[PDB]
């Protein structure tokens, strides 16, 4: 089985999309490993950028497809470098972009602390033929960042598991495990523009609800109370484009129904009195 | 007539659009038949990736193109496996991604029990040619998840059949009838955020158009009514975004037409009285 | 001139924007001709599916390049065969789906009777040499089917024409006339969305609007009749995504209209009281 | 310098964005050029359709590269001919499709005047190189056709200009300027849509808004002006929506403000009244 | 070391996405270095276009492949030249297209003074085989130009640099800094829109809740106030849409909370008059 140690690093992760619950994580990926060695021309290593690989994979050359697994679409990969040593280790290089996705709680919505999970896997070769040595992940440039509306916090953990698939079971009996490679990236939500965007105007509205028992009146009181429901429809208006369809309730959730259950607690108060 | 063993395994279903009436299915797809033996250099068997399986076919290899019935668009395939047996066995193994559609009814809308297919054929070969022997769908990662809104109950139903093409009866007259492959996963819509988003609070609209007759008046009797239906479209404008435009009508639909209505006969009821 | 007999399946027809004027059509194309004699290997008929058929261009095989006239985009097309006979004669199979475009008049706007055309033409041979014999379309998946909200009435007509193009004249000054195929199908818009969610609601707003006339007083009426306003432009918001921004009016925009004009007349009618 | 001869063919212009300022134009493009006589099979001309033309061009074919100067994004070119002659004249024929983008000022902009400017150069021949002799633009289709909102006027100026890169300078010295051609099709906007949508509905807003001095009142009156500006804020909503975000004022614009200053000058008036 | 001298042009700088915070810049990139001396067939220069670039590469051409840094996907590269000089001298000339990002803060957000930033880069080869010369950037076409709403002032400011990459360390030890060029234009945004949609509008708001307290009465102040919660809430919809989630305040934000915050301490005022 052949060692291969990959070396991850995130460039930059952008394009959080908490409804679709993916995430666009771009960065280059360093992957080495020693093969036969070869007489290049000059005892200088020999650098084949892309293109310029396929010739040489026709030729012979194993260069293993690590695939990402959590990847939404193809990954859009950029350029590709093979830089192939004398001595006879290959280094390849290659510069991935793609959405990934993860499950992504929204228990505590404006409070989340969500995980970045990139998980690469050769698509071929299991654990007989090719075993991943180690992982060192250099997320020095959004090590300590603010990105989009998100904190980075600490270092990113790495993690090298054997994963058996069960469906190449039927077509490879013995040796369907594969070596998996799972990069962990914690994030914290910033709660700082939903908290002056959302609570706190929700809160005033909870306020203004709370005073419609101060009228010595019942038309227009009524009248009052269904212009406070207009307004709470007009906030959840914009709601629902700000977090997925999820079977729970969350904290803006439990607010819209709580401004709800107030004015409609109201009517049935007013209606009671009289 | 080659024996095509086919393993689908489901990755994931997401990207459930029941607007578009289209979902998105990733996962892999393992097809398996015997050829003519060959001798690959060494006894183990040779693996063929991405791109180096075109080499083999320009050479003369057999590989059937098994293309989706049902795919919106061309799917977006990732990596490819070619992997070649001494005795004679081919393994094929890719990766699928692509937009699927189906019927797709709505009646009782919050309470959808759709049904994910996936279709798969060969482009060019028919059953005198290729016959599909048997398919085990492997829905493991998602047999009970929670995948969007969406419940998985059971497991996937296979089917193999054969679909006569009329249109291809005028160039092949006697063999046109191809063999077909129907992979169903029944899905069931989780209800919980539509019942807590609009039945709920249109309910509560409903009582505060009952509770309008309370008045011992005329002219803000009628500006409440009418600030009643200003909250009503309010309630239809985010309704026509969640689901398509049907020629029947839904649950929410019945509803917002139920709060006209109420505040309609308000009107007239008042209009009657004066 | 080489007679070619195409055979245009219609697997569905889907995607109609009616802001953008466009619909996209999904299906196969078989087009057939006869040619030169040849030895394939074996007296069956050999069969070349994707990517194997330009080795035989590049030997030197004639295969026309049918294009599509109102074609939106270059069109997605999947997998394509090419079967070649003993004998001579060719089959030309592959599978299109791209966005097509046609007039699109919307008159009558629920009540729409439109067309989707379908316009076929070879991009470089001209009816000199490349003639069109006859053209059968298979439309049996959606011949009557209730797709998105549109009906398809009766089947298919076929037309076959000759294209003279002016800008060609200069550089082929005899022959520049193209054969052409106008595949026609009458699609019929289901009106009953539109019916139980604008028309009825809307006339239920004229009624209300002639409902103010009942007060004994100036001011409040003032206030009801601008919170019918406020209530016509909530009705005209979701009004202008449904239909493309037309020069002239449709039943919607007559009934938006009217409603601003029964308000208006309100106001004026007070106003000439007063 | 080969003298080519352009012959451009506008099919269809559509899809034209005021706020992306873009729009996309599809049609063929004919290139001719007389070069070395060739010995082609038989003295019929051979034409060679898309693919079969790089087998040439590596064989030392010259054929220009035509890139489209103000293009969005690379041209969705569809199907190529290269038609070669015995004597030497080459025809390259080949369908563009891709947004253009303009200057496009707004400064009427429901009474817009536009143009759609085509530009078309070489990418790598200057004028000492190659020298476009002449262009006749057939746009015959839409030469008086009523294409999305917007009037085609006239016939389709030609400009065949040099243009000198001074960035080209540094490594060119002596030979640096380029041969290019400029469209120009004059388009007018139709008005109709926005005169029934927009401004009557806002004139009627501000007669609503001049008839609010008609009370003898002070609160209700406050409540009444309040109404208007969330009328005024409503038809403010869908506003920004249909032309881009100018620094200058357009008649929308200036009529939403009117009705704002209406309003708050109603608002100064009341108050200075009191 | 190969020096190599690059010449970046910028044709265009639009789609200004200040939610996505990227922008699009669309040019020509002109890289020239000197190489081994070579046999033209004739005296003067050799002009390789797009493709037949590549074939140049297969016989051991050596050409870098200059990635960008801050690029978003894969850039739109369109056309490629490769001038090859009898002497020896290689010019590259490339269109390019892509998505870049910058950190584009937004604390003034009608008056941004925004910097965008292109960062260029070879892929595969360090300042020990490749040393950028010189850079001269050529904004000629948008040196004081009204691109979207931003003005571009001054010149571009270009900068050489070495990027040390950690990553890299542990497969090259001591060689692995690489030359970078960053060039960067600075822009500032037009005020003008906004100063007139925004600002004095919700002065208006502003100064009309600051009339509240004109009115001997309790319940209808009551109405008239939240008549006005409902205007800043409906002032507040269109305002997420034109600048991104920030933690911090925007001077937008900052006049919406003050509209909240007077709203609300009216209604806190009245209710302790109470």
């Amino acid at each position: 089985p052949v060692d291969v140690s990959v070396s991850i690093f995130i460039n930059k992760i952008y394009g959080v999309n908490t409804l679709e619950q993916t995430y666009k994580v771009d960065g280059y990926i360093v992957a080495q490993w020693t093969g036969k060695p070869r007489k290049t021309p000059g005892d200088k290593p020999l650098i084949v950028e892309n293109t310029q690989i396929e010739r040489w994979i026709n030729n012979g050359l194993w260069v293993p497809a690590l695939e990402f697994i959590n990847v939404v679409g193809s990954p859009d990969t950029g350029n590709k470098r093979l830089m192939l040593f004398p001595d006879g280790r290959v280094i390849y290089n290659a510069r991935f972009l793609g959405s990934f996705s993860n499950d992504m709680d929204f228990r505590l919505f404006p409070f989340d602390r969500q995980q970045f999970v990139l998980e690469l896997e050769p698509f071929s070769y299991n654990n007989q033929q090719l075993r991943f040595s180690d992982i060192q992940v250099y997320t020095e440039n959004i090590d300590n960042e603010e990105i989009d509306e998100w904190w980075i916090r600490g270092k990113a953990s790495t993690h090298i598991s054997d994963i058996r698939y069960d469906h190449l079971s039927s077509v490879q009996p013995n040796q369907n495990e594969f070596s998996r490679i799972t990069v962990r990236i914690d994030a914290v939500r910033n709660p700082s523009y939903y908290l002056w965007s959302f609570i706190l105007p929700l809160g005033l509205i909870i306020a203004a609800s709370w005073s419609v028992f101060w009228l010595e009146s019942f038309s227009e009181r009524l009248q009052t109370s269904f212009t406070l429901m207009l307004t709470v429809v007009a906030y959840a208006f914009y709601t629902s484009n700000i977090l997925p369809r999820l079977p729970y309730t969350t904290v803006i959730d439990q607010m819209i129904i709580a401004g709800y259950g107030s004015i409609f607690a109201a009517i049935l108060l007013i209606i009671f009195a009289h």
